[PDB]
């Protein structure tokens, strides 16, 4: 797959389960348009957002709904979500894994981009 | 100051200046608006950029420039900015940090009460 | 496996490959043994390490050899290495993935514990 | 203050307050001996340390006592406690920041020339 999600919890030591997920990309008028949706697995992954086929060149933006997953756990966070913009496959197709470690007040967001 | 930005790169173990910062609060028709600027200092802080009267409770988003930072020095990124959207809530000072490398950051908010 | 170790590089936005990683478990003179050692793969992980009836309850620590790994890359880091220091197995067995991500001047580790 | 050493805890968006700190450097023997230490003030910082004719290019380590921490909380953590280990050198001050959460821990250091 083209791209990945992947979350994690750093209170509890565990991949982040039931984390909603969405993916925008920017249109020919400079506005978010969705592109797909999901939520994480038991894994913490998402998988399955999109084809290659369909994951054209242009600047993608996933965002990963953080408060909801946090108040679930009792814990009232500080950010509303967590948010990952780039620009994708302008030198060809890639690979991307989009990786978030999260705390309440707190996220680190790491991409591993690889060539098929 | 009830809102302050720290922005540093992992890369050279150094402040990050002159990352442009914009904050921007969400409107009634919930889009985003423009809230306040700057860009930041040599310590790597951005300052001033907004009063206690101003900052009332809503959301708020934070976006760091930092693909324009690291094309000035060279180095290729994946990121287009970073954002840090939050809620202000009146139940007193936020201070927004972010460590920046080429493919990832990390974000912390800091809520002190004076 | 019961002890995984993953590694990413967040300057090239990839798998840390052929870092070295050393692990040492606290022995009865409360002094560092060697207790294991490897080099991660293409995919930035370490596997094998050790088994489920070698890795008893004890006190690890997992050292991961960054400046050796930046310096091959032309980067002079700030740390010797990246150190994990913890108590495994104390409520019986369980499997443990240490994952750390590398800049020059920081990094991040995280730990996910699985009952399996 | 050739070093200065800033914790803050991720769980709760604060300083972490009165974490041991402890700083050792490399003997000849290649054993880590004592150095330095202190606890974390009100801020998350620890200055006072060092200083500049102490603090000699060698082989330093910073280990944050972070299980305590946690657990006066009442929070279960992974770790014992955060190591830093680091090379001084001469080629002028050392920031080690540690951001703390129960299973994860991140760590940067800003490297400055007054």
């Amino acid at each position: 797959c083209p791209l990945m999600v992947k979350v994690l919890d750093a209170v509890r030591g565990s991949p982040a389960i039931n984390v909603a997920v969405h993916v925008f990309r920017t249109a020919a008028d400079d506005t978010w348009e969705p592109f797909a949706s999901g939520k994480t697995s038991e894994s913490g992954e998402l998988h399955g957002l999109t084809t290659e086929e369909e994951f054209v060149e242009g600047i993608y933006k996933v965002e990963i709904d953080t408060k909801s997953y946090w108040k679930a756990l009792g814990i009232s966070p500080f950010h509303e979500h967590a948010e990952v913009v780039f620009t994708a496959n302008d030198s060809g197709p890639r690979r991307y894994t989009i990786a978030a470690l999260l705390s309440p007040y707190s996220y680190s967001t790491m991409a591993v981009v690889t060539n098929p």
